[PDB]
């Protein structure tokens, strides 16, 4: 039970009533801004909003800014929903919050560019710290993830990030072998000891294919399974591609566990 | 971990390698036997077999026999898979095992017709005892289910049913209000204390509709959720309509829990 709300500027996400669904949002001849790109992005944001999403996830440094900023301007204007920027770069994160993004989403947990934590602290936005490393050489998988995530928190907190603006992510499908991904899934509740909300990103990932022997477009039931087990282990967010399907699955879980 | 195998005549089901999927099998102008009925039933058994099922569930006393026997004769002849007979009637169960059914499936847990337990004992077949009662007046839901199931076991055991041929079923969607169905789902692990394999039948049931507000044909993600939570609480079998989808979901769960 959370004694606070996730504060994202205009919108506020309660962490107790339901599992929050973060939808993953989708051009040559262009460096960024086109009518085809930004319109296709808006149609997708609109659709995801209609089918249950609570957050929209939008994700060459000069290029990244000129691609992603126009998309954030449009979607935040036209879809009444908090937006997260999927970057590990300090400068891109700044840009995106300027252009209207509400939440930062760092796949390197402030280790790639520590200054990103300083960006987060400054704009007073929620930051997702995902587990990652440049190797798969674990002494004890869970004990090391928790160790590594903790170092991400230290960087965030030293930078002035408030406890309430910190969300953790086990980084499934990162620096982990098929068997190590399943181990983290099996032991996800361990992350709860750190005292922070947890986000789970497993949608359509490679290890589902390893188990089911099924290609990326055939991983819906597999995704569902990982979402269900994640919610049962106390996840606050799930980052999925199939918003309609996962929303229903999340909703039925919530009823059963009594969230 | 089970130190024995579920013995069903010609076929043997191991209870440790995977969650066993039981598929639910599907005429006017006829009292039983027609070419349309039994062929449509065989096509369905064949399909379910092809998409992951491990058991086929086939389910006016004179009528019941003349309807169900011809279907069992055909399916057991043409599909290499154990068959269960979904009845609570002693005479129908006898007939069906004579006609080739391998497992009895009693929705009244030997309380409607105690002589059915005697049928089961005699042919030495596995029997599923499902929780049921003629009222919803519970002191303590779980404590009462376990009490009631135990009385089913007493009838079975007095009749000569061996411990290894007994499987339990919480009887979700029976004698339980929408809120009581969710409570049993939340507390399913409690059934494990009785020492018997558990089968979970929640496919497309009314309470999924109550939660999701969705009609019977729109309850696939909801079913999945109940299956995933059930496997996580240690179910050995799931009784589902959507064999393709649930098999994949069962398989991905099994990988994650380490079954
Ligand atoms: N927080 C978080 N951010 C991500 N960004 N990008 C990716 C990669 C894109 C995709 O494969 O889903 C990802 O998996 C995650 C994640 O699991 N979690
Ligand atoms: N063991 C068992 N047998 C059944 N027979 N028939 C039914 C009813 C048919 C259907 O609605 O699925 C059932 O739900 C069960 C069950 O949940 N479990």
């Amino acid at each position: 039970k959370w004694d606070y709300d996730l504060r994202c500027g205009e919108y506020t996400l309660n962490l107790n009533e339901k599992t929050l669904i973060m939808g993953i949002l989708n051009d040559s001849f262009s460096d960024g801004g086109s009518y085809n790109e930004v319109d296709a992005a808006v149609r997708h944001a609109k659709e995801m909003r209609d089918e249950g999403a609570h957050i929209i996830d939008i994700g060459s440094v000069e290029e990244e800014i000129k691609r992603v900023v126009p998309m954030i301007q449009a979607v935040s204007k036209e879809v009444k929903l908090p937006i997260s920027i999927d970057t590990y770069k300090a400068e891109v994160a700044k840009q995106a919050i300027e252009a209207g993004a509400h939440i930062i989403n760092d796949i390197w947990g402030a280790k790639a560019e520590p200054k990103i934590a300083e960006v987060a602290a400054h704009y007073d936005v929620p930051i997702i710290l995902m587990h990652n490393r440049d190797n798969m050489n674990y002494r004890n998988l869970m004990a090391d993830m928790i160790a590594d995530l903790y170092d991400s928190i230290k960087i965030a907190k030293d930078a002035g990030v408030r406890d309430e603006n910190i969300i953790l992510d086990p980084g499934i499908g990162f620096a982990k072998t098929p068997e190590q991904n399943l181990e983290a899934m099996r032991n996800l509740e361990q992350l709860n000891v750190l005292g922070y909300p947890v986000l789970l990103g497993t949608s359509r990932k490679s290890f589902i294919g390893h188990v089911l022997d099924l290609p990326v477009e055939e991983r819906l039931e597999g995704t569902g399974a990982t979402v269900c087990l994640g919610i049962e282990k106390g996840c606050e967010f799930v980052r999925v591609h199939d918003v309609k399907e996962m929303s229903r699955m999340a909703k039925m879980m919530d009823a059963m566990i009594g969230k």
